[PDB]
């Protein structure tokens, strides 16, 4: 856990309003994508994280950066709203889920490998200190709203995950 980049890290504003408390332990945990470019240098995933807050507060009207956590291609993950608040990231599942997005666009390409490793260490971190479910359903962002994201090539490698849920098939 110490190895997540906190928000003041990322100068990061605080939320407008009292931000909304998770239930924890959650139950799913939804993988989506930041439609944006991607970067292997700390300093420029930093420059995006700030910008997409700002994106998001003030060109969405909504509270706080979306996600939960992010993950770079330079193999960092970085505090979003956090393990404990409810995010603005997936419609019908921002209470009952963490929401982790992949800082990119990934239709085509795939994250990198340490950052998808990095992505699967943080959600042992998860399960492991209690805040993810023991048997959570992973799922990505098209499987619950008309949407690219995660894109299409990092859903493909999504589904061959372990707890990876096919919401269609059941
Ligand atoms: C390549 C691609 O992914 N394109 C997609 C495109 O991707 C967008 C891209 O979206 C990415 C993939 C993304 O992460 N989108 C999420 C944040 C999104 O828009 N999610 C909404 C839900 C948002 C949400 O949960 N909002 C809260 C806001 C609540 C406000 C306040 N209470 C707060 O807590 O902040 C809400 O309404 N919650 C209520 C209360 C609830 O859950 O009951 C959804 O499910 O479609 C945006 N990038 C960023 C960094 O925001 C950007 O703007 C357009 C494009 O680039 O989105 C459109 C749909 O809008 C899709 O059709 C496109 O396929």
């Amino acid at each position: 856990l110490s190895a997540i980049i906190p928000r003041s890290s990322w100068l990061a504003q605080k939320p407008m309003d009292e931000p909304l408390p998770l239930q924890l332990p959650v139950k799913y945990v939804v993988i989506l994508h930041t439609a944006t470019e991607s970067s292997e240098k700390r300093a420029i995933n930093v420059r995006l994280i700030r910008d997409m807050q700002s994106f998001h507060i003030e060109s969405r009207g909504w509270n706080d950066i979306a996600y939960n956590f992010l993950v770079g291609c330079d193999g960092n993950i970085y505090e979003g709203r956090g393990w404990k608040t409810v995010g603005a990231h997936t419609l019908g599942y921002n209470r009952i889920s963490l929401g982790i997005s992949f800082i990119g666009c990934f239709m085509k390409e795939l994250p990198t490998a340490d950052a998808l490793n990095m992505c699967r260490n943080l959600l042992a971190r998860g399960v492991e200190d209690g805040h993810i479910s023991t048997d959570y359903r992973l799922i990505c962002h098209c499987q619950c709203n008309s949407t690219e994201s995660p894109g299409r090539r990092l859903y493909e490698e999504i589904q061959t995950w372990p707890h990876f849920y096919n919401i269609e098939e059941e």
